[PDB]
């Protein structure tokens, strides 16, 4: 542990696509790109000049994030997850990727509207 302080482009998805992200330390998730509910976007640029996106994940968590265009890929299918480790955990954590999976191969019957109307995050 060093403390670093010390020291001191085209819109690829839309709302409603299936993506996989990489957020943190957990394994490539699968998502659904959503708008941010505070922001009423989707997607951003940084101050560097790269695009982001809101992605929610599909889990029995709440989870949600502004990952970096690198970090999100199109899903078409869970056996892709192959490719994306080949590239480069809890078993609470591995029960809501399986339960994620089982959501996001349903999703990919649905049109993009379709996934909207049933997978969309409830904000109160």
């Amino acid at each position: 542990p060093v403390q670093p302080i010390l020291s001191s482009t085209g819109v690829k998805f839309q709302v409603g696509d299936l993506v996989w992200s990489k957020v943190g330390t957990y394994p490539w998730w699968p998502c659904m790109v959503s708008s941010d509910p505070q922001l009423e976007v989707h997607t951003k640029i940084n101050t560097r000049g790269a695009r982001e996106y809101h992605v929610q994940f599909f889990s029995n968590q709440p989870e949600r994030a502004w990952v970096h265009e690198k970090r999100v890929r199109e899903y078409k299918g869970h056996k892709q997850y192959e490719e994306l480790l080949a590239e480069a955990r809890p078993q609470r954590e591995r029960a809501q990727w399986d339960i994620g999976i089982a959501h996001a191969e349903k999703a990919l019957k649905m049109t993009r509207e379709e996934r909207i109307e049933q997978y969309t995050f409830i904000y109160i």
